[PDB]
């Protein structure tokens, strides 16, 4: 369970590792759909998530369309959740996932998706 007081999304609960915490909700856009859209894929836009790893195939969520409290997620190269996947009714969903146990009132934060660092290399 979650709760934001820019705003900030918080754990409202000692929450375990694995545990769904909130579903990412916004515009599903293919990569190509996103360019054509005019904007750069994995360039840095406001309530944005980028995902690579439904096999490979490049997608964004746009969360200025019917996003919710999901979109005031913080990037950190030392996240306590991540972004897991599934399939439902031949859609695919985004949620929110803790990587281990996460205190009540702490920051909930999940690692970059866009280009950042301006590295040669990646891991």
């Amino acid at each position: 369970l979650f709760k934001p007081p820019k705003k900030i999304l918080k754990s409202a609960k000692d929450l375990p590792p694995d545990a769904l915490i909130i579903e990412y909700r916004g515009k599903f856009m293919l990569r190509e759909q996103f360019e054509a859209n005019g904007y750069f894929f994995k360039r840095p836009y406001p309530f944005v998530l980028f995902y690579s790893k439904f096999h490979g195939l490049e997608m964004c969520v746009d969360a200025r369309t019917f996003g919710n409290e999901a979109r005031f997620i913080r990037r950190s190269c030392t996240p306590n959740a991540e972004v897991r996947h599934e399939i439902q009714d031949g859609t695919i969903h985004l949620y929110i996932y803790s990587i281990h146990s996460i205190p009540k009132g702490t920051e909930i934060t999940i690692a970059f998706d866009f280009d950042y660092g301006n590295a040669k290399y990646k891991v």
